[PDB]
C-alpha cells in the first residue's frame, strides 16, 4: 500500500501518535516519507549496518523484527514480514518502542537527513482545516 501524506496523517492520528515521544504528527508522517515514500513494502536490504529495513518505517531486522537471515534483538517482537502487509498497526507500535529509546527519531537517517530541525508548520496543511 501506498498512503498519501494526509491518509498516513489521519491514521497516525487515531493511533495516538501526535506528540508520542514528544514528536509532532508532522514529524512522523516525514520521517515516513523521506523513509519510505509512504510505501508499506519498502525494502533496504544492506543498511549501511548491515542489517536489513522494512516496511513504512524502514525497520530493522538487527534490534526491532526478526527474519530468519540474521540474529536479531527482536525487540517489537515480530516477524519482518508483518511490517510489509497494509495494514500498520503493529508497525506503528514499533515505532513507538523506537522512539523511547537513546536517539529518539534521530534513529531514522532519512528523517535526520530531511526532516531534523526543519520547518514543518505548513507540511500536513492540506490535511486539515
Ligand atoms: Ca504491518
Amino acid at each position: 500500500k501506498v498512503f498519501s501524506k494526509c491518509e498516513l496523517a489521519h491514521k497516525l492520528k487515531a493511533q495516538e501518535m501526535d506528540g508520542f515521544g514528544g514528536y509532532s504528527l508532522a514529524n512522523w508522517v516525514c520521517m515516513a516519507e523521506y523513509e519510505s515514500n509512504f510505501n508499506t513494502r519498502a525494502f533496504n536490504g544492506k543498511n549501511a549496518n548491515g542489517s536489513y529495513d522494512y516496511g513504512l518505517f524502514q525497520l530493522n531486522s538487527k534490534w526491532w523484527c526478526k527474519d530468519n537471515k540474521r540474529s536479531s534483538s527482536n525487540a517489537c517482537n515480530i516477524m519482518c514480514s508483518k511490517l510489509l502487509d497494509d495494514n500498520i498497526d503493529d508497525d506503528i507500535s514499533c515505532a513507538k518502542r523506537v522512539v523511547r529509546d537513546p536517539k529518539g527519531m534521530s534513529a531514522w537517517k532519512a528523517w535526520v537527513k530531511h526532516c531534523k530541525d526543519k520547518d514543518l508548520s505548513e507540511y500536513l496543511a492540506s490535511c486539515n482545516l
